[PDB]
């Protein structure tokens, strides 16, 4: 967990499961489950600290995880449709979420709420 490549430092989180999310649109939940298994399993972060919030964690992490996965990527051999970005908006959002309630309760170690 140390600058992945060009990263500004970012950590790496472990490798999660690939969620169940429902987007309010029938074909966005059949399309996500016909490729539930394709999308990442893992996320990028940085270490949240007093200056940090979860609006810059969680914000900065589904942009740096794109960053290293749809820039790092379709660059490469993919063509990710800005549908399939849009599903990992939600992925990526509550891995980084889960990967937060983690590290940020590390962070704090009392300041976590008293």
């Amino acid at each position: 967990g140390s600058v992945v490549g060009g990263l500004g430092g970012y950590m790496l989180g472990s490798a999660m499961s690939r969620p169940m999310i429902h987007f309010g649109n029938d074909w966005e939940d059949r399309y996500y489950r016909e490729n539930m298994y394709r999308y990442p399993n893992q996320v990028y972060y940085r270490p949240v600290d007093q200056g940090s919030n979860q609006n810059n964690f969680v914000h900065d992490c589904v942009n740096i995880t794109i960053k290293q996965h749809t820039v790092t990527t379709t660059t490469k051999g993919e063509n990710f449709t800005e549908t399939d970005v849009k599903m990992m908006e939600r992925v990526v959002e509550q891995m980084c979420v889960t990967q937060y309630q983690k590290e940020s309760q590390a962070y704090y170690d009392g300041r976590r709420s008293s």
